């Protein structure tokens, strides 16, 4: 298998809005692999991606500069980053140039697409999912699984294609492979999630910081963020801590990661964000923003997956296995089957000056990438919205160099491509325009006058004053009067609010009506 068979998928692809026509050429093109190609390979070429999410090697290119078989270039990319030593820094062009002498004009489009990850191609992850277990023949729960488990697409491609379901079923937890968080659902009251959750549940401080996961295997720690960058790098002295306070040798905890005042409180999480981006230099960072990380939940220990264990005991094991500073600390918690400590937990946390709570069902195994009534959240506000920054309009006169308003996608799973649920121009100040116009500039797939369609990479949190019912969107969904909140770096597009997701915030919105 080389390179003109998956630019001929490409081409395929390119031609195409429709779901199950896409769905059937990727999956086509998988079927035509036979693997020493192995699709480690393929699936994130498909994606237009280079390497994971989560890979920690990264290479990209001054490509106006350099502008003067498959495997032969997965190979050429791997030789490129990983190549770690003094002797390249821009270089590289003959290293471009070993693989491109017979490279066709057809084909190079898409290598420097692939390159500045300038590749458009619109596979969405759910869809590769479809083209596996369509292409191998394997339940597609199946493949959700083993991704949700592992986020290596190639793992789960070579698993699929070889040993099947068989196999895919029996997939566990590696050590350095992300798995996917599971999630919540919203709650009315305190009083109301304890009925759901059965007369009893756990209770937790939810705490305004970044989602990250750590792995931990000797030395060698890993910490991912709620996009599944890999973040170690830039918060060093959050690993030394994890280090320490971690009591085994083998360990996948979850947690928290909130930038605190020195009082001990909770700044936005805006600026835990900042930390991830490493703008400055650490040095200067580490105490400009400092970092608490609160641990609530063990995935694994051991040589142990915990997926299949309780809550309850998650957090006992959890418990034992950390024993906390005040820079590493288990997530506050309370047991109870009464709910008057609980809302006074609630308002405890509140005077705390984080989110919320959250709770937990007790006897809940842990579901790798869903949202469910398992945990549920508990907050004075309505839930804002994370959604894809889908197109754009630029403003007029001297603003004709500045994009005002902000068309925003969701998901849907038949779809693909981005269904748009509304426009918001209203909370960014100026440099906030500066930065979202010069930012989503690249990113423009369809310019229409002043008003343009985005190559939709780029999520912000939005809040609404109302959900209501508009098919004046393709959604049947629209937003009552939406304004800037933040841009979440630390969530891409497959991160970003499904259309479902807003079914259920409608849902609850009519009944904090009629349960009001
Ligand atoms: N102690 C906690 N336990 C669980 N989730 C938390 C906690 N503190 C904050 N959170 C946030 O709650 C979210 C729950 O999932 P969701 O709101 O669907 O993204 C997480 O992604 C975190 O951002």
């Amino acid at each position: 298998s080389l390179y003109k068979e998956l630019v001929e998928l490409y081409k395929r692809l390119e031609k195409t809005t429709l779901k199950t026509l896409k769905t059937k050429f990727v999956s086509d093109f998988l079927k035509s692999v036979e693997k020493p190609e192995l699709l480690e390979v393929i699936p994130y070429l498909i994606l237009g991606k280079v390497f994971p999410d989560w890979d920690e090697r990264e290479l990209g290119i001054l490509l106006i500069k350099a502008v003067s078989t498959i495997e032969r270039v997965y190979n050429t990319l791997v030789k490129i980053a990983e190549a770690s030593g003094a002797g390249s820094q821009d270089r590289k062009l003959k290293y471009l140039a070993n693989l491109f002498m017979d490279a066709s004009p057809d084909e190079g489009k898409y290598l420097a697409r692939t390159v500045l990850g300038i590749m458009r191609t619109g596979v969405a992850e759910g869809l590769l999912r479809d083209a596996l277990a369509d292409a191998f023949k394997v339940r597609v729960e199946l493949v959700e699984r083993a991704y949700m488990l592992t986020s290596d697409f190639g793992f789960v491609a070579k698993v699929a294609k070889l040993e099947g379901d068989e196999g895919l079923a029996k997939v566990k937890i590696q050590v350095g492979k992300p798995i996917k968080p599971m999630l919540a659902q919203m709650a009315a009251n305190v009083r109301e999630a304890l009925v759901e959750m059965g007369g009893e549940a756990e209770f937790e401080i939810k705490y305004d910081g970044a989602r990250v996961q750590v792995h931990k295997n000797g030395n060698k720690v890993l910490i991912y963020s709620r996009r599944l960058e890999n973040v170690t790098k830039s918060i060093p002295e959050v690993v030394e801590r994890v280090k320490e306070a971690l009591k085994p040798e083998k360990v996948i905890v979850e947690g928290e990661l909130v930038a605190v005042e020195e009082t001990g409180r909770p700044r936005p999480f805006q600026y835990v964000l900042r930390r991830f981006r490493r703008k400055y230099n650490i040095e200067e960072m580490i105490e400009k923003i400092p970092l608490e990380l609160n641990l609530f939940d063990i995935l694994y220990v051991d040589g142990q997956n915990m997926i299949d264990t309780p809550f309850m005991e998650r957090r006992k094991v959890l418990e034992s296995v950390v024993n906390s500073n005040e820079w590493i600390k288990s997530a506050e918690n309370l047991i109870t089957k009464s709910p008057e400590e609980a809302e006074a937990f609630y308002h405890k946390a509140l005077d705390l000056g984080h989110e919320g709570l959250m709770a937990k069902r007790l006897d809940s195994t842990y579901e790798p990438g869903n949202r469910g009534k398992k945990w549920l959240k508990i907050k004075p506000t309505m839930e804002n919205l994370d959604l894809v920054v889908l197109g754009a309009e630029w403003g007029e006169g001297r603003r004709s160099g500045v994009l005002s308003s902000f068309l925003l996608g969701a998901y849907d799973p038949v779809k693909g491509d981005f269904v748009p649920v509304g426009k918001v121009g209203s909370g960014f100040t100026d440099e906030d325009l500066v930065e979202f116009t010069k930012m989503l500039k690249p990113l423009i797939k369809k310019e229409h006058g002043k008003e343009v369609e985005l190559e939709p990479k780029v999520v912000i949190e939005v809040a609404y004053q109302e959900i209501q019912k508009s098919p004046k969107y393709e959604s049947g969904f629209a937003l009552r009067f939406p304004r800037y909140i933040a841009l979440r770096e630390d969530k891409g597009p497959e991160d970003a609010d499904t259309v479902q997701r807003l079914a259920e915030l409608y849902q609850f919105q009519e009944r904090l009506k009629g349960g009001r």
